């Protein structure tokens, strides 16, 4: 089945706080998800998720943290 990577890049004075708040939310709904942090705690990478969930979590973060950069790549 298709699997996807989603990358969130937070910018600004609260970027690291935003990343951790979002990571907490995603781990609550996907405790088994492969979620790691890069770019000095400003980039959040979620690996190996279904396309339906990648789009849903993309829309969730963009609605609430509009200044985030969101990239989704599926396989």
């Amino acid at each position: 089945s298709t699997k996807c990577v989603v990358r969130f890049v937070f910018r600004g004075d609260l970027a690291t706080l935003m990343l951790r708040a979002v990571k907490d939310h995603l781990k609550k709904e996907g405790p088994h998800w492969n979620i790691t942090s890069t770019n000095n705690g400003a980039e959040l990478v979620v690996r190996g998720i279904h396309e339906s969930d990648a789009k849903r979590i993309a829309k969730w973060v963009e609605k609430r943290f509009p200044g985030v950069h969101t990239e989704t790549q599926c396989d």
